[PDB]
């Protein structure tokens, strides 16, 4: 579980959404495996608007951050699962990382901010929600 507050709103992995999050929603995409919800207090995390390929990610199955390099924002094959059908998830950078259930939403950062959340994972990779395109995250 995990979520990045900043402004007014929470962004959370699409699949792990509360019934809250949806009665709030402001936009999701499965595709991406997100989802924003509007928050009644302002956050405290700001997004990177960068470049970066390494930055560090927590991972709550050993209550730890760990340094990663990680790929650039693609299009990858994410199997089936008790979440999504065999398809591909867009958006999603991969690192060589632990990973097991009851990890997706534990942020990656670099230097400039946020970077994106846990959503992929397994036989020792851990894939990343990127969040740096919303730009709209930063203002209204
Ligand atoms: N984004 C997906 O399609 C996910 C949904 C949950 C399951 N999934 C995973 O890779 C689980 C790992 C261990 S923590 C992430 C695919
Ligand atoms: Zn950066």
């Amino acid at each position: 579980s995990g979520a990045i507050y900043v402004g007014n709103y929470r962004v959370v992995n699409r699949h792990l959404a509360t019934h809250n999050d949806w009665a709030n929603l402001v936009w999701e995409d499965s595709s991406r495996d997100l989802l924003v919800s509007s928050t009644t207090a302002q956050g405290c995390d700001t997004i990177a608007r960068c470049d970066c390929q390494t930055g560090v990610y927590y991972c709550s199955s050993r209550r730890k951050h760990y340094p990663v390099s990680f790929s650039k924002p693609s299009l990858i094959f994410v199997e089936a699962s008790e979440y999504y059908p065999a398809r591909y998830q867009s958006h999603l950078m991969l690192a060589v990382g632990h990973s097991e259930p009851g990890d997706c939403g534990g942020i990656l950062r670099c230097q400039h901010g946020v970077v994106g959340i846990v959503s992929t994972g397994g036989n020792g990779l851990v894939g990343f929600a990127d969040v740096r395109d919303l730009l709209w995250l930063d203002e209204e």
